[PDB]
């Protein structure tokens, strides 16, 4: 993994890679970010990401992400977000 | 703050130091911890910790919480009962 990619507009179809030769699922909708899993787990993405119609995607890195881990005290509210996140 | 104080049996007794003069609040029951401050908050303890029927306490101190931390992977499990525990 590289970088977080957060959608602004523009739809996204993710397909098994692979492992999967066709169909599957794969999601994610205006305002849904992903690359969520290289946080801090820093493991390979599951999925495959290709797009149908254009869209606008930010970046905020995986550099950027560990230069903003020092601003502490508020990170604790991103890492609960994170646990209750992926335990439902 | 230096150590962890799981009660195993024995009341305990709470009260303000310094700040109040007298009364206040202050509790633990057999089998409930404190000392959950120090855990990475690294701050000074709140209240004041006196006995009033003798007790036994175990102690699993700041050192070896932080010796216990590179055995990850169910620290997470730690770090989100600290956050859901704090917030109700």
């Amino acid at each position: 993994p590289t970088d977080l990619y957060i959608l602004v507009s523009g739809a996204v179809d993710f397909t098994v890679y692979v492992d999967g030769h066709d169909q599957f699922q794969g999601k994610a909708v205006i305002g849904e970010t992903f690359g969520e899993v290289g946080v801090l787990y820093y493991r390979p993405q599951p999925f495959t990401v290709r797009t149908t119609e254009l869209s606008q995607i930010l970046r905020i890195s995986r550099t950027s992400l560990m230069s903003a881990m020092h601003a502490h005290a508020d990170d604790g509210r991103v890492i609960m977000n994170n646990l209750f996140m992926k335990l439902r």
